[PDB]
């Protein structure tokens, strides 16, 4: 191991492929997009360049093929409640992750790299944003588009967070780092958190947790509004949103 963190997925490659290949025949504003191009700047990013020294910039012909607009009303952020935040969008297409644009789509759950000294994509193993460092291909890659997307939110912006954590806001998650410090305050009117309870019985109002009347006073000072809603059941949750039309939801 050079690294402590996972080496490049297996099949990382023709996954991004693939994934782009997906992605690129079900949403129709992504159809003038040439998925072997994305691919060659995905590697330019990355590939014979040390994985402690990535920079945005080396992602940038990236980001400009992978160029969406996505609806800027419509925007969901979450922290460390992904499968949820997804689940949802699947059925409320209306509203968009990162991960349901074209780019996020392409790297969630991958883990990739290169070496310096080579031109090789490094399956043994990647740097650990912790025990390795920060510059790397995939934390560079993640802040870098997750700036970008808060950054393209607009009038209410919505935010999953998981209730269950005891940091249920995070000041050092990427949402908490990144995303409320590039929600623009021309732009954005509101940050309404969703807070998702996980656990057993009749819970509190978590709401009034310290760490949400921390995020509140943080995006009060950058002249945005803040709103937050528990949801209590989130299997109940889902399934209403699956089926609205229906008396209880
Ligand atoms: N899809 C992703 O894996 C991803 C990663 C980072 C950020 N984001 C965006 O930011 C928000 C969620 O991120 P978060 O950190 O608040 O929640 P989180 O802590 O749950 O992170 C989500 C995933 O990204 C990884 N991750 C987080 N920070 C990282 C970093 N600096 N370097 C490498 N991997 C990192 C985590 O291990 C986890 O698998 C969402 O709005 C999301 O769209 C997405």
């Amino acid at each position: 191991q050079t690294w402590s963190g996972p080496g490049t997925t297996k099949r990382f490659p023709e996954t991004v492929l693939a994934r782009c290949v997906k992605y690129t025949e079900i949403h129709p504003e992504m159809r003038h997009v040439d998925c072997q191009s994305v691919w060659d700047a995905f590697k330019g990013a990355f590939i014979s360049k040390h994985p402690c020294d990535i920079t945005e910039e080396d992602y940038q012909p990236l980001m400009k093929l992978g160029t969406q607009t996505v609806p800027c009303n419509k925007i969901l952020l979450w922290s460390r409640i992904k499968d949820l935040a997804h689940q949802f969008t699947q059925v409320q297409r209306d509203m968009f992750t990162l991960e349901d644009t074209l780019l996020g789509y392409l790297a969630d759950d991958l883990t990739w790299c290169g070496e310096f000294d080579t031109s090789k994509i490094n399956y043994q193993s990647c740097p650990d944003w912790r025990k390795d460092c920060s510059n790397n291909p995939v934390s560079v890659f993640w802040k870098t588009v997750s700036r970008r997307f808060a950054e393209a939110a607009c009038d209410v912006v919505h935010v999953m967070l998981d209730g269950s954590r005891s940091k249920i806001f995070d000041k050092d998650s990427t949402f908490g780092s990144v995303q409320v410090h590039n929600l623009q305050p021309e732009k954005v009117q509101t940050l309404e958190a969703w807070v998702i309870h996980g656990g057993r019985e009749d819970s509190r109002d978590l709401c009034q947790d310290p760490t949400i009347k921390e995020l509140e006073s943080i995006i009060s000072k950058r002249n945005i509004q803040f709103s937050c809603k528990n949801i209590y059941r989130p299997d109940k949750f889902l399934q209403c949103v699956k089926n609205p039309e229906d008396s209880s939801c």
